[PDB]
């Protein structure tokens, strides 16, 4: 009836580029397709089923037994500041480790919300070494959790998640891990590496729509929440826990859209096979995407062994910025991603995320030569 | 697979999520891209200054939130309310109810006012209140409890509230939308929303509207976070065009599209009248079938109605009888879910849909009475 309405949104919003995003990302098809499905209560019978069965797929595919696994009802940040709310004392410290731009916002979750943080940072491509952790915890022996950002999406790095969980339990410290970038893109065994929280948002590696997270708590961890004080109600953690118990849903009303959105996700990697080929997937393009900008004559900021699977970082030739790659690749239908953080400037980014077919990418990195080729020439070099 | 599970299979009359326009689920659909993109800061604005003028905010901000409604029942706890501060919340359901726990659990100090179910807030028992209650900070009003189907007398209420010199936060999740808004005039300090109750789009999305003086003290307001930190999200907002970390971008879409349906209606007082319209048919609908409400008179909430059952007959029983005749209303709420059952009048519904549940609605009591020998 007021199809100008829609069609006037429509413009603003229709699809203008190929996506090679940091997130939001491309979502498939059949994740778009239920998205438009009509809304009904998340307290009835019909709601209850699919919530469950999301959380089951995710305890599955995370390796959860012992621990929680929970759908909240905001971006990944928001289990990020839960993490702190919920498990480290008043006025506690918390060991961050840094090596990028995210590991940055941790940082001033944990100093806004009251609680102290203790800085083991790196320069942007670095990884965390587990022998540095072991040091730091060392002459740090009263901090109570340790937080690493599994996939640094400014620079294209997976930190070495299993070995620095083992070293910062060996000191009996709680682990907290972001895994936005990560999960459903690189490995995660939850109760094996002993983590104490993940979390991840609905709109990188799971390629859904943004507006849904997703977390994953440890026994420890919920024992310490359940007797933290004034830790909120939106981010209580024992209170979600309750609520998935008891209602089989959320406190409040939960992204119901992108709750269906994750389930088709999670159904689609079912279906091609399970995460280990869902994963293999995942390396396969980040490695075409790395080989094709070295073919270019570029170079990556991650370190050799530590590259991501979900995003590259990708170092401009001397005399150009990483906005001009990314507006000239938009000119030729390429929606990339600007450099962000400290590198702002000497990098752009190329996510391979969500939808993407290994041919879009080749096409992408041709398009991609060509711009190259033209800037140096346009300032002579 | 997923859309056996999720497909539609009854007409509803929710209290939340409520069924959306054709158009706002059509928008839903569309593919993503980033929010830190030109594209996306165009319509994160637009939708804002859409809601700007929707709402009659000049002097305040707007904002758009990655959370449900309660998240800035939260956000305005932290950033306006002093730690181990009091805050009067006044209750008249289940979601004043909330307010009272989202303002202990964050360590702030609940002193309540309270009244049974059905009953409205008077201005002459908050003046009072208030006037035994010096050091309360702010005062809280649920303007529409969707508990009860009840409306408070806001501008009134308001209106005591800022004699006081206090500050006014309003949860207006069933509200805004529904039921006028004036927030400038009206001297509100804090007012919120969500996507999924009279604008009709899917469940994801907050809304809020802060006053000056609310940015003000929010600013200087130690450890209130980063999630909820709102002088944070009015910095990216002026700044970014769009939020601290990544929004709801479906249902940010959505709520320009239902913004510019009711542009298309007529405005704001064309599509007020209509809600009030859609409320006063199913009143006197159920009042026609022998039914009463439980809202008192003159505080009638014109987005949802809570109607008492018959002696004998509970409000699961109905909600579960007209499901069976594809029709989803809504189990009664709080301390009243067995004496009520609630009919939701938000989102798409014509009214005509409106007779045919009504119909039905008489047929399934008639029914139920029947089988119960009454
Ligand atoms: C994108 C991202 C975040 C923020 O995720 P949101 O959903 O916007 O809150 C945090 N950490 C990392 C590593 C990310 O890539
Ligand atoms: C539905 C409702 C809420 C909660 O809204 P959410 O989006 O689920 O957080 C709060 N208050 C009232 C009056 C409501 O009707
Ligand atoms: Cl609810
Ligand atoms: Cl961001
Ligand atoms: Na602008
Ligand atoms: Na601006």
């Amino acid at each position: 009836e007021f199809e100008e309405a829609f069609k006037e949104v429509y413009e603003m919003v229709k699809p203008k580029y190929k996506l090679f995003t940091a997130g939001p990302v491309a979502c498939f098809p059949e994740v778009l397709e239920i998205m438009k499905v009509q809304m009904f209560s998340h307290r009835s019978k019909e709601y209850r089923k699919v919530h469950m069965d999301t959380v089951e797929r995710l305890r599955e595919f995370l390796e959860v037994e012992k621990g929680e696994v929970l759908l909240v009802p905001s971006s990944g940040t928001g289990i990020m500041e839960a993490s702190i709310r919920n498990g480290v004392s008043k006025g506690g410290k918390v060991l961050v480790t840094i090596i990028g731009a995210f590991g940055k916002r941790y940082k001033e979750v944990v100093e806004s919300n009251g609680r102290k943080a203790v800085v083991l940072e790196y320069e942007p491509g670095k990884a965390v070494k587990p022998e540095d952790l072991d040091d730091a915890l060392r002459k740090n022996p009263d901090v109570e959790a340790v937080t690493i950002t599994y996939n640094e999406t400014s620079t294209g790095v997976l930190n070495p998640l299993p070995e620095l969980a083992k070293v910062a339990k060996e000191h009996d410290k709680l682990v907290f891990v972001d895994a936005v970038s990560a999960m459903g893109g690189a490995d995660i065994k939850f109760d094996k590496w002993g983590l104490d929280v993940v979390f991840s948002s609905s709109q990188k590696a799971f390629g859904v729509p943004p507006g849904l997270a997703i977390g994953a708590f440890s026994e420890r961890f919920l024992e310490i929440a359940e007797k933290m004080p004034e830790r909120g109600w939106y981010f209580d953690i024992p209170l979600y826990v309750k609520y998935l118990k008891e209602k089989e849903s959320t406190p409040s009303t939960p992204p119901m859209p992108q709750v269906f959105g994750i389930n088709v996700a999670l159904r689609i990697i079912e279906k091609m096979g399970g995460k280990e080929k869902w994963l293999e997937m995942y390396e396969k393009r980040a490695k075409m995407v790395r080989e094709g900008v070295r073919e270019i004559g570029l170079d990556i900021l991650a370190e050799p062994g530590h590259e991501s699977p979900t995003i590259t970082a990708v170092l401009t030739p001397p005399g150009i910025k990483g906005d001009e790659v990314y507006e000239a690749m938009r000119k030729r239908g390429f929606e990339l991603a600007k450099g962000y953080g400290s590198v702002k400037e000497k990098t752009f980014r190329i996510g391979h995320m969500g939808y993407m077919k290994f041919e879009d990418i080749q096409e992408m990195l041709d398009n991609l030569r060509e711009v190259i080729n033209e800037l140096k020439k346009q300032k002579g070099i």
